[PDB]
């Protein structure tokens, strides 16, 4: 009569649900679980800090619509992972953080257990759901719930708490197998009200100056061909949000990106496709026409009327909504006013010329424009890469200058503006895709996850880390206002050589000061498939400090 | 008519309350505050991640009884800092995390503000109190509350939330000055019931086998001379918990450390001095006599009877309680039974011999014992250092082998067993004391805060980081059980050279493989006062993996 | 071999800790527990709603310094009791609410258990501590914790969660008895810093116009004789807060009550004794001298400097602090300036004149002043009674007009101004004391707990309920501003006859429209010891509506 235990049950449940990879940091009580998951054919990726493990899991979820799995220990590891779970929920990336926890009886009495925390309740504010499994026979259904919650509705983070006792708990093997649940279609199609689709098309056809905004929800939906067909059929100018860049190529003739300010100031009907009217769009206030009318395709009815009143909500999943939108358009065709497309193109050209001037003017030291022009030179020739990006000036300029050619290839600071997502997102992207990654990193930003370069080396991952070294936060020319000569609050070490970090882990380093050197280093980085750091010397005075001037 | 603003008011309040140092990471909306604090003479220490900034603040609080100040931005930075605030509260270290927050109106409506989070409510589970200041005239009293809460009762973390609007808000300068509060004596003496003191002494005098346990609460109290006088007067064997090592020197004749298991198994009366009967003491169950009677000196009445029933609670602050305990002993002297001290010494000697054998037997590669014997050789000659320590085997063995000679010189993983406190604790210790720090780090442990080596270099801090490189978590000889040849979940990169990391920041690196090399490198590290990493090659099979074997 | 179960263990634990009474409402899973507690000689008082059970428990706690026990079922009953637990914690009244809960496994997975709620975490925001007991061997220590937490520091509510499984769980009886914990002295003396006592006396001695404010913390402490001795020795004018009335008699020559506004506006040094500078004292702002200097005796260091900076904090328990204050006064005697006392008396005289004027003037219908004068006449001659009071006009006028002669006899809406405490407070006071109770109730206030008149009848409790029936909330002469003739939002039924409710339960009812009728009815009610309602017809226009006038 064969027995098994909780730890074996949960691994089998993960296996049956097509989990291929776990991202984590081990320790009591989950080391055996990780070892056994790896024994059973799941790829285990161990990190230097759980935050990056959680970011990697979230990245994998965004890219695939299958929740990323993050594994942590109890309280101290759990809390580190929770910061990443929170970010997944805020951005809408599906993942499950699985954490060991301690003795329920001791923790419930606050007696000072090993790594004591009510982790389930701790996670609740930051997750779509937090579940805790006390009986090994409930592990299968618990994971089924976790999967469904993570990927349904607006996707997000779920916390799954496994007390040490449940991992050790035994039951008969044959019986245990009957309790494992393989979830089919955890996020089924949800189709919008046909009347709302009809109203959406009717309003677009009446519009003098329509604009589509594609958010990362649009990207996530993978409805790439349908979105392109709709945009091209009615010739509707579109604006891609950061992680929606590439659904249509950034150089597409209908992209209004190069005239973003004008487009938002003047559009009379704006169709939001999986994009929130949050701070990233100034809440539809500053910079917008006074009486913009909105159509909004979103799966989350709670998002409607959060900021500006929405004239035409289209509630349902974007793929399904676009099916209806396309069928309605076919029956009631329209063409966006030529004069609107023309005026957009006039503004786009003026701005493109101003940009070109900056990109093409060499300086010493390098600035953000000529440095990113060099990067763009290389990426234009290496279009099958993933791009991770974080920083302040490093982020905003790379977003503007680096064109995406394919969808779901750009991963950045996102909705909460998190510095520290770089290495995790690179590891998750690389593991998930098998493709090279280029991480364009601010020097401050890099410092939040920089130890994970050892993880990149340990797994021989094709990540090239390009650090825009301006010697600090926003700028590197700060002064201690007391006169004491200390580093200012935004200064980092003068002329640090981040490339040299790779020596410790047998990776590759390049120091670059010119566009020619940068082009050569980055080309070699990508083609070599070797873990590489490129230290780029950037004018300490080139950047701008974000925020209000008093 | 001169005006000022919230940001100026809070800095002046910090100044008036003798805050000398702020540990933080800047960005919107706190960059100006940090710049101005530095202008006004406060030392600003900027980190690569807020977690280490928070750990540094907590360390400074433990060492001084003045709350450490940690400064962060809104949501993403706040959450990183919160993990450290939680650790301060769990350990009982006084600190205040001051964080910027966003627009109260937008956040209260969940409209998707920049870095949106109800941070005040987020912090509540992890802090003694979380306050939020909406009016600049309330900044003075808010800081007064924060100071009092952080250092009174059981000390801990307090969260102080400063919305961007309060920092910008103006008022008349003369009026503003009248609203600033300088707190005198925020943690006043609290004396125990005299009858409890009488009962405590009476029970000790009746005891056949009394034992004092000194916890880090005892250390924190700074009642070093009183504790020594009491212990020496009645000749009571004592056991120092980890961060209480050194209150009396570890080689003191009455230290029962070398017979810890015997002492706990046999003592009939145990006097807990600022030490919880939590997991670190097996909750007074496994390894303890069946009917141990307890005396407990603690400031927190809620701690009494958490685990074992306490026969004699002595509730009050330890310095005050020891005043009464000493006065009562003087009036009613006793001597601990000689036969108890003798049997303790018999066990201590046997264990010391077993230890000596391990310490003195050279091996190749080095193991934990001979490597820490080399460290002990050096530290015996450099007794005016601070010791930071984290890891699993690296922690337990260094705790056992490295003697402390002075109080409040040892900082480690603490109550929650956190990996990642090393660099923050080193920075906080170094800045607070002006003394050299030796950080004895596991290689996994180091990876949780390793980027802060740049911070150490930026401020030219005398920190020597000694990394016990066994190539992974607990051990470095793991195998992928699938047969695929991947790194196992506990393996780190084979033969990483952490010393080489310092090259990037113009620090010093040593690689060591023998005790002679280790002695030389560590001696040079300390004496040079230069930021140094020592990479110690440790037998990958020397350590033990913690946890239960199934 | 004799077995027992968790239900028997917790009952024995309550019995050993001198719990004499449980206030509750039963149902699954606690009915058997109540039956058995009652079998074992604990008095069981069953209510019509858990909120009143919780208020009764809190009142018992305030009167005795022994935590009142409230027993409820799972989710629905728990949540009702929680509202009362919250109120106890806000007011600082010691109590333990013990609730059954459902199946931890099902609730942790949110699968829709019977009465599903994580009650332990639900309670945390409203309680000093929330504990949940999973193993029957831990019941004794859990109760010990709950007791100690509830009465130590600032007393408050504690939540104790008993899953149905722990109640049914068995263990050996002999072993179970060894796990029961009898708590001795759960709130021991905590003595103030001697320097703070010296400073307090020195400041009072220098004061031209000193004033003591006695709060309900002072009443709770039971230091009646010490407080009186101090006040009378130095001849310090005092102001009692509502539930501190009667520590010294309200007609005491040194009471500044009749000149409260004058006293607060003109005192130069104010000594708060167990009283917060919260809204009840206008936060030390409106109506206070501009630069009042405060002395504050409080057990809670976190309370110091919450509102106005406190010149002399005296942190410790009031009984201990007053021992010190008296000793220090005896060595350094003083009396307050006679001029200050004489001038206070001038102002009291003026206000008492105007008060007794209104009190003595008949009207038809009755108003608050002449009605409460009649009440005052009777209560003067029955100084053994407890006074419960709630309403708006009914509360404020009764507080001013009805003098208390003995301490801890007045129970009211308290710090959160709760309507709905009346019946519960009356039942708790009557059961605790064995004395008659008079509840002076607004008609709206009464409606919040009125069904508990059946409970009063069921237990034949000597409660006389005097309802000030003005036909509404504040006033009874509101008008529907639409012109439709509906009751206004503040109107209750015209000429309701609440005395008739007693007929349902075989109680006594009186309807009164004159002061002579009221005198007779109230005298008869108290003397008869029978449950009685007196419906007092009050002029609908007599009251004032509280709040800001636009
Ligand atoms: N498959 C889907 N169908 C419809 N809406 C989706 C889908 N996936 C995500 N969403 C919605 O997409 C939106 C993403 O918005 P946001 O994260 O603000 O994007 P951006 O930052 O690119 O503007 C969310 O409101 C979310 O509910
Ligand atoms: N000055 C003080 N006086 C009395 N008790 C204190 C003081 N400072 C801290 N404490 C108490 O000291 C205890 C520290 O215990 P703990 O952190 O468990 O130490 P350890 O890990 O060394 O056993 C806490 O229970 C805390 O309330
Ligand atoms: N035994 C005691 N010794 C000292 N302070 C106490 C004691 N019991 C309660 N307190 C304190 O008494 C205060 C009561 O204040 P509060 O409820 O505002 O009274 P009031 O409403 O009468 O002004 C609280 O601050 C509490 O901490
Ligand atoms: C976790 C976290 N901490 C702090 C911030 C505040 N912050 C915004 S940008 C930034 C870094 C900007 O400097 P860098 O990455 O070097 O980019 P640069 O502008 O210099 O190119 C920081 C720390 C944040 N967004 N997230
Ligand atoms: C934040 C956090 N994550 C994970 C753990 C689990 N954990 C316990 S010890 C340990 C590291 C042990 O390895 P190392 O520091 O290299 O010490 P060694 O035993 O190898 O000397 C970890 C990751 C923890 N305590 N804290
Ligand atoms: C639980 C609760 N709900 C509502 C209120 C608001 N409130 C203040 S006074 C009051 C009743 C006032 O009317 P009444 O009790 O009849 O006294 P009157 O002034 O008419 O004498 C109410 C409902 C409250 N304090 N508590
Ligand atoms: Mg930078
Ligand atoms: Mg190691
Ligand atoms: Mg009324």
């Amino acid at each position: 009569l064969q027995m098994t235990d909780g730890m074996h049950i949960i691994v089998e449940a993960l296996k049956q649900n097509n989990i291929d990879t776990i991202y984590g940091v081990v320790g009591i009580p989950v080391t055996d679980m990780a070892r056994h998951a790896q024994a059973e054919g799941i790829r285990y990726i161990g990190f230097r800090h759980e935050q990056s493990a959680g970011y990697a899991a979230a990245a994998s979820g965004f890219l695939t619509q299958k929740p990323g799995i993050c594994l942590t220990v109890s309280a101290p590891g759990f809390l580190n992972g929770l910061t990443a779970l929170a970010n997944a929920t805020v951005n809408g990336f599906p993942m499950i953080m699985i954490s060991g926890s301690s003795d329920r009886a001791i923790v419930d009495l606050q007696q000072g257990d090993y790594e004591e925390l009510d982790q389930m309740n701790a996670a609740k504010p930051y997750a779509k759901a937090a579940f805790r499994v006390n009986q090994p026979q409930d592990l299968g259904i618990a994971l089924a719930r976790a999967i469904r919650v993570s990927v349904s509705g607006r996707p997000g983070g779920v916390y799954l708490d496994l007390p040490a006792n449940v991992l050790a708990a035994t039951m008969e093997k044959d019986e245990a197998l009957t309790t494992i649940v393989k979830v089919e279609n955890p996020s089924p199609a949800l189709l919008p009200c046909p009347k709302s689709v009809t109203s959406a098309i009717s309003l677009l056809a009446k519009a003098e100056r329509p604009l589509i905004i594609l958010g990362k929800g649009a990207a996530y939906s993978q409805a790439d061909e349908q979105l392109r067909e709709f945009i091209e059929s009615a010739q509707i100018p579109f604006l891609p949000m950061s992680m929606a860049k590439g659904i249509l190529e950034d150089t597409h003739p209908l992209s209004a990106a190069a005239a973003r300010s004008f487009a938002l100031a003047n559009a009379d009907v704006v169709m939001l496709v999986g994009a929130r009217l949050n701070w990233l769009l100034a809440h539809g206030k500053k910079g917008w026409a006074a009486d913009t009318q909105f159509i909004q395709l979103d799966i989350e009815p709670q998002e409607i009327d959060s900021n500006r009143p929405i004239a035409v909500p289209v509630v349902g999943d974007i793929a399904s909504s676009m099916q209806g939108m396309l069928a309605e358009l076919k029956q009631n065709t329209f063409t966006t006013p030529l004069v609107w497309r023309d005026i957009l193109n006039i503004h786009k050209q003026q701005n493109a010329q101003k940009m070109h001037e900056k990109l093409s003017t060499d300086t010493q030291p390098l600035n953000y424009f000529n440095a990113l022009s060099a990067v763009r030179d290389v990426l234009r020739e290496n279009q099958d890469i993933y791009l991770v990006n974080e920083g302040a000036n490093t982020l905003d300029n790379a977003r503007n200058i680096i064109d995406m050619y394919k969808p779901r290839r750009r991963l950045d600071c996102g909705t909460w503006g998190v510095m520290g997502i770089g290495m995790g997102y690179a590891i998750g992207a690389s593991v998930t895709s098998g493709s090279p990654v280029v991480a364009i990193e601010g020097d401050s930003a890099f410092g939040f996850s920089g130890m994970e370069i050892e993880t990149i080396c340990r797994y021989n991952l094709p990540v090239t880390i390009v650090i825009f070294n301006n010697g600090g936060i926003y700028r590197g020319d700060g002064v201690d206002l007391s006169g004491a000569g200390a580093p200012s609050p935004t200064d980092l070490l003068h002329h640090a050589r981040y490339d040299k970090l790779m020596d410790a882990f047998r990776g590759v380093g390049y120091n670059v000061t010119t566009t020619d050197e940068l082009r050569h280093a980055l080309t070699t980085g990508i083609q070599s498939r070797k873990p590489t750091i490129i230290n780029v010397v950037i004018d300490p005075a080139a950047g701008t400090e974000s925020g209000h001037i008093t």
